[PDB]
């Protein structure tokens, strides 16, 4: 299937407002989801709306959250999110991060107790359009073995980064700290496809090619992805006084209960270090020079990080967002779950 | 051979090579730290390279340090191409001081030599009760994912956080699969190398270390984005040479390296209870080490644990 950005937004906003979210909250949630789809990050796209709807109606996601922005220092704050939708809480936090970095050069803001926030690179792009460097990270559903391990501990804790170049240019990098996303496993379950042995592991911690055998995911680059997801958990969970590692709520544990997730934003105003105009020129030069690199045999081109997603996002404004078929059929009707 | 022994030795040699005693001790300290943890890539195998560079003026023996505070939580240490160990340590001290008072600190080290095992600097912060993050630019040596030309270096990243009592969690990683000192190592071994480490002039993975032109990024585009990020944060942000422009170790022992490093320090009290934080950090380390190992493994380590142990028993 294929529809435009604006229609898909409308549909998602409708389905979510119908579940019981306020109008503007559903708009924000929708905004973050279509962003993901437009960039080809479909696991954080419209596919999640049905799940979101059920949790909203059962009161797992708060539809009347009492936000409280606690400012703890000149460059630090916690947004107590009262288990609001994650897309909403995270963006609000980023907006406070932005104005703080604007005034005082740097900002570190935790988002305390929120639902799933979607593709977190949305929030760092926010910092970048304001002319700042953005870094963001959050906890996730426990699904990954430690390096050398056979029991679940951390989630697929994502990390994203963005910085501005000249004009509208933005360099956006995001990464999962696992080899692959859980959805790719359920999709090969939904195929009787057999998966690569580098993705995942059975209940004994032995890597497997049987998606039905899969109990947990492997961390990217062994101990490295392991350390990175540890760091993200410490920074967006332990730092905020939230449940951590093993303790983090799983997706389908209790649809009537808040996730209590944590997210951390870090924003840096380049003006507080050197010329922001030269910074932006150097970002734009980086992107050009990397894209001009002689590709290895096999490769058509070298991308600068996130470039392929930027290209997809741009091809999407012209041609429309690609979307797996039935999600569309769900979106129009009157049924939530 | 004791710890105060190599230190006093290296302190001596480097002070002979040109450095202030205060500077020689600090460089010694950091080289001493690294060997203990089995980070031989940065241990005292490097004293003579350093000594040469010091004597030849390619490291500033009389740096005009300038700490410019740019905001309540930001600063640049203008390092005048001083030894990186000295510069990085100094900026960390200011970053710790700043986080302690205002809760957060982002401090750039502008124009310094190689700083060594950068995990040393985040441990400083953790010892002070804070979270520490550090990262820096490196000698260009790595192809971009899909690339046949060099752009970024093995730009490392480090992170430490305090536990209960004297426990510290310390994690560091190179953004490449392997370091250059296993490639030159494999030529003196004369020994084939895994095809995961490096490529030839055409960017084709190679088993022949004499045919290595460039290293590969860890996890392809992921380590690639990470070394980019580190370059932007520790170089572009500071208005320093970046990417391909970054200087190499061996180009010119008379020339300042002009590297950058970035420190980020966070005071847990500005977010939650430090007591609970440290308790939970210690819990994490315990729980992870107690996880059932996968076959092939004798244990699960919390990140850095094996090095933490080495610098107990090497002492």
């Amino acid at each position: 299937m294929k529809i435009s950005r604006e229609t898909l937004h409308q549909l998602i906003e409708n389905k979510l407002c119908q579940a019981g979210l306020k109008r503007e909250h559903a708009a924000t949630v929708a905004e973050v989801l279509v962003y993901a789809d437009a960039r080809g990050i479909h696991s954080h796209g419209a596919v999640r709306v049905e799940y979101y709807a059920e949790r909203i109606s059962k009161g797992g996601t708060n539809r009347e959250p009492e936000f409280r922005l606690e400012e703890t220092g000149p460059c630090s704050a916690i947004l107590h999110a009262d288990n609001a939708a994650g897309q909403v809480a995270a963006k609000m936090g980023m907006e406070h991060a932005i104005k703080t970095a604007q005034q005082n050069g740097v900002a570190v803001v935790g988002i305390s107790r929120m639902g799933h926030s979607g593709a977190i690179s949305y929030f760092v792009q926010q910092a970048a359009r304001a002319g700042f460097i953005g870094i963001s990270m959050c906890q996730s559903d426990p699904m990954v073995v430690p390096f050398g391990g056979a029991e679940i501990y951390y989630g697929t804790n994502p990390l994203a980064f963005a910085a501005p170049g000249e004009g509208d240019e933005i360099l956006t990098f995001d990464m999962a700290t696992t080899v692959q996303a859980w959805g790719k496993v359920l999709d090969a379950r939904s195929r009787n496809m057999s998966i690569p042995d580098t993705w995942a592991v059975d209940k004994n911690g032995v890597p497997t090619t049987d998606p039905f055998a899969v109990h947990a995911l492997l961390p990217a680059a062994g101990p490295k992805g392991y350390g990175l997801m540890m760091m993200i958990d410490v920074l967006s969970g332990v730092l905020l006084g939230l449940p951590f590692g093993r303790q983090v709520s799983s997706m389908y544990d209790d649809l009537h209960a808040g996730r209590n997730l944590g997210q951390l934003h870090i924003v840096i105003n380049p003006n507080f270090f050197s010329s922001s105009e030269l910074f932006r020129q150097h970002l734009s030069q980086t992107m050009r020079e990397l894209n001009a690199i002689t590709p290895a045999p096999g490769f058509n081109q070298v991308y600068y990080p996130g470039q392929d997603q930027d290209i997809k996002q741009r091809k999407a404004a012209v041609e429309g967002i690609e979307i797996v078929d039935d999600i569309y059929q769900y979106l129009i009707s009157d049924a939530l779950y």
